[PDB]
């Protein structure tokens, strides 16, 4: 029993991690078989990210001027594209640690794994959940760019997230492996605003099945309610929406502890209205959204 | 900037699981150099469980009860003895994944990562604190005894957990890589009850200066404290006392925000005798106690 925070093994990303330079800029990059993939920011100086014209600063590199290095062997850069807000280095060399991988784009209220590496070093693993407002809120210290964010199908990396920036906020902005930003953020370094973030719903209810499952149920009524009775209360609070595609998701909890879906909705509306009254739930005096269902499965069976 | 419970890269201890199976109990093992290291109720039926005489069941193996595998490969047992509550499994290939590797016995307050593992599979990666009552907060299912925690300095694996078994109240209890027990406890399934815990004075002030690294000062006070004062006032909270190795071991944070730990001290001294009266810090409403000096330092800068 439990239920904690997990990241992903890391090992398979592990291998993956490469430190590179551009001038005197250094971040990393990501090796999969004889691409590495960084943000494209490696080829400004501090004054450029200011106000940064990419394509004319890409112009005037060679693929000389990129130094790639993997522990004590250099990779020599034998060709290089922008895609969107990531730079590709064709090597001469393919990483023979390449794991299974496929690129995608996560959805608001899906969780990752980040990779933090420093000079091309991993340094930690933590989950991130995506919010609403497309931030991620992580730790993140210069050096940390070109990090990435992943899930792992048994065998197969999912890489979803590559990190970029730091809002005003000090909540975190990245894009996906295709270069392209989660939420209106741009690559340079003015002040930009995340939309009002908002509680991942769905999430908050997997995780008061955790906390059913570790024996915390001393929120559970003995009401229903119904999708739109439920989303009306919600809404003042600040909650998602939850759709039927969320209710179907939740499936395999409900049937797990044999609690109907819209019975924890009731559970829910009551805790939004009232408040804790001084009480916790898995050990938090506030509701968790950053677990989604499976991490619940997952980890609970 | 950003403040996460954050786990060791595991890569390096993934290499090292196995899958152990002495009739039909499975359980992970540590395989390093040539030897296998797993927890020895894996020689148990469900009966014995109960009630078991180790020196007894092992006697009765021999080497071909035991079998272990790494992916499609089997390694064959060519030896085996018991150290306190660990088997040692001589296997005949040694690890070519061997780290560089120490085995520590870690101090009440310190954190590591655990690996949690089903069927010597990576399963997730997390942090937890050796509590003051020699027990972890973990998260373990059936099929994850033998999973191990582990701190890594540079290229060197601590490993410093091995996990056993669950309490009645859900808390976790393992040994080290001797098979030592922390705490009062034996690999029975029997009734077996910790420590009152305590609350981590060190780690508290760790995150208060994590909380002001990050922008939350609301509850920074103009006062000063006598570690002798704090200590009456912290001891009527649950709270151990603070001692000056402590103190010392704070002085990095007191360093990085020109905040002296006394008066930090004085800071949590008035949330103790006041409550948060309905404000957060680093999002909690609860002191957060299972984040170290180092924890701190490593992450903040
Ligand atoms: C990244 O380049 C790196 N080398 O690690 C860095 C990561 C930041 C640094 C602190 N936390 C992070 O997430 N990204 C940047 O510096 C980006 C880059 C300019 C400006 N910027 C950014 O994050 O602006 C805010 C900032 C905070 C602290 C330090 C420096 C900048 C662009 C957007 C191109
Ligand atoms: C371990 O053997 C395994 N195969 O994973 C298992 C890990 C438990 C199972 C659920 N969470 C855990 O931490 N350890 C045990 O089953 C130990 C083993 C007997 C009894 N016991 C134990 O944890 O007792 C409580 C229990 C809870 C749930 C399921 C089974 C048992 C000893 C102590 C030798």
């Amino acid at each position: 029993s439990g239920f904690r925070k997990m990241a992903f093994p890391s090992g398979k990303v592990e291998g993956c991690m490469v430190q590179v330079t551009c001038g005197t800029t250094t971040l990393n990059g990501l090796w999969l078989d004889d691409v590495v993939y960084c943000p494209r920011h490696v080829i400004c100086t501090s004054e450029d990210m200011l106000n940064p014209n990419y394509e004319d600063l890409l112009i005037r590199k060679s693929n000389h001027n990129f130094l790639v290095q993997a522990g004590n062997v250099q990779l020599r850069v034998i060709g290089h594209s922008m895609q969107n807000c990531v730079l590709k280095l064709k090597v001469d060399t393919a990483n023979p640690k390449t794991p299974k991988y496929k690129f995608v784009r996560i959805q608001p209220g899906q969780t990752f794994s980040v990779l933090a590496c420093y000079n091309g070093s991993p340094s930690g693993v933590y989950q991130c959940a995506m919010r609403p407002n497309f931030t991620i809120k992580g730790s993140f210290l210069n050096g940390s760019c070109g990090s990435v964010g992943f899930n792992i199908d048994y065998d197969c990396v999912s890489f979803c997230y590559m990190h970029h920036m730091e809002l005003p906020t000090g909540v975190h902005a990245g894009t996906d492996l295709e270069g392209n930003f989660y939420g209106p953020f741009v690559d340079r370094q003015t002040a930009q605003a995340a939309g009002t973030d908002t509680t991942i719903t769905v999430n908050v209810l997997a995780w008061l099945y955790a906390a059913v499952i570790n024996g915390d149920r001393w929120f559970l009524n003995r009401f229903t309610t119904t999708l739109n009775d439920f989303n009306l209360v919600a809404m003042k609070y600040n909650y998602e929406p939850l759709t039927q595609d969320h209710v179907d998701i939740l499936g395999p909890l409900s049937a797990q502890t044999g609690i109907a879906v819209l019975d924890m909705c009731a559970s829910l509306k009551e805790l939004l209205q009232n408040g804790m009254n001084g009480r916790t739930i898995l050990g938090s005096a506030l509701l968790e959204d950053e677990f989604t269902p499976f991490d619940v499965v997952r980890q609970c069976s």
